[PDB]
């Protein structure tokens, strides 16, 4: 099955991540980007009562902090 | 310095990633999400002629494939 969901990801002071998928009323957190993606996919799968889910794409805006 | 850039990320058949940051006329690719983020940050830093860049956030839409 195919789905598209708005998502908001933020990195805290510790550099840890928290993602919010409003349409699914879900929140997921992780210490790395790799971990975030994995938990996000697992969480979306559970929401949809599916065995597995995979992020095949994302279109959005990146917030950058440079020095 | 602070910046926000539109980004488009896609996962190919092999499950590999390619990111496009149109405003920076840049393309970056990697075999994992963790690697993509790292190269993306390094590439944006070079574009801005900065030493380092960090993705502190992202607001967008996730494309999901579930089974």
């Amino acid at each position: 099955m195919r789905r598209r969901y708005r998502v908001v990801v933020e990195r805290d002071e510790e550099g840890y991540f928290v993602a919010h998928v409003p349409e699914l009323h879900a929140h997921t957190q992780a210490q790395s980007f790799e971990e975030l993606l994995r938990r996000l996919q697992e969480a979306i799968a559970v929401s949809l009562e599916e065995e597995r889910a995979e992020v095949v794409g994302l279109e959005g805006a990146l917030e950058i902090e440079a020095a």
